[PDB]
């Protein structure tokens, strides 16, 4: 029903309530079609995931460009882009969605308030409102600027983070390394010695929940 939906709640809203890739279209312009995966069924819907770990088979040491510019398959194992994640989050309020699951436990992380700067703030996270079950393990991120390898924590842990000294959120880490602070972390939920299976990072506008 909306022609150019800018988000995953505009095409839910759609009344497509089935999980998969859908077209977005950044602002609302025909000519920035991007294809996301949208996951209609956490928490009422509507969400863009932009992060999903859940069996190792993508590369996460990747550089700059890749992680500006997004890899992997939106199916699968992938990360969307930072570019795409600052055009998102410029388009109104957002609010982040963490979804965690590691042999059978599930936890959840939700910020009222979220989003990603320009490549001129490097990509600045912003996150704040925490309420969840997974421990506000992003606090100690917020305000931080994006660094890969190549622009030291990502080389150290062989990941790629809003970092600061050094994390506490190492979502885009080893698959399966238990090693300390090498894996997959969240570390107010499952520490620093304990990779997680299932992770899963999201977004939709913070006033769906009333929309
Ligand atoms: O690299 C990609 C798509 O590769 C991606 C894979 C997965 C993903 F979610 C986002 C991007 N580019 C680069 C410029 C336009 C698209």
């Amino acid at each position: 029903s909306m022609p150019f939906p800018k988000d995953c709640s505009q095409a839910m809203l759609n009344g497509d309530t089935t999980s998969g890739l859908y077209t977005i279209y950044l602002n609302g312009d025909k000519a920035q079609a991007l294809e996301v995966f949208c996951d209609m069924t956490s928490d009422g819907g509507g969400w863009i995931v932009f992060l999903r770990r859940k069996n190792g088979r993508e590369n996460f040491y990747q550089n700059w460009k890749a992680y500006a510019a997004g890899f992997g398959d939106r199916r699968e194992e992938f990360w969307l882009g930072l570019d795409n994640l600052n055009k998102i989050t410029a388009q109104g309020q957002y609010e982040l969605r963490v979804d965690l699951r590691d042999h059978g436990e599930t936890a959840f992380a939700v910020y009222d308030k979220f989003s990603v700067g320009d490549a001129k703030t490097r990509y600045k996270l912003k996150v704040e409102g925490y309420s969840g079950t997974a421990g506000d393990s992003m606090a100690y991120h917020n305000g931080r600027s994006f660094s890969t390898f190549d622009k030291n924590c990502a080389l150290s842990y062989k990941g790629a983070f809003w970092y600061r000294n050094c994390h506490r959120v190492n979502l885009m880490g080893r698959y399966g390394d238990n090693n300390h602070s090498q894996g997959v972390n969240w570390f107010h939920w499952k520490g620093h010695e304990h990779s997680i299976q299932f992770a899963e990072m999201k977004l939709r506008p913070s006033n769906f929940r009333n929309l």
